[PDB]
Order: C-alpha cells, then structure tokens, then sequence
C-alpha cells in the first residue's frame, strides 16, 4: 500500500455539467 494523492483535475471537472456549482463536499474549492 503506497497512497499518493495531491492533484486530480479529470474527476472534479466531469461532474460540473449534470450536478453544477452546488455539489461539493470532500476537499475545499474557493
């Protein structure tokens, strides 16, 4: 087990279209 998590734009970009600027819970986005 070697966990490396810092930046991941492909996942956080994809949801923006169906959910929109309201569905954000894990990690803060200003």
């Amino acid at each position: 087990f070697v966990n490396q998590h810092l930046s991941g734009s492909h996942l956080v970009e994809a949801l923006y279209l169906v959910s929109g600027e309201r569905g954000f819970f894990y990690t803060p986005k200003a």
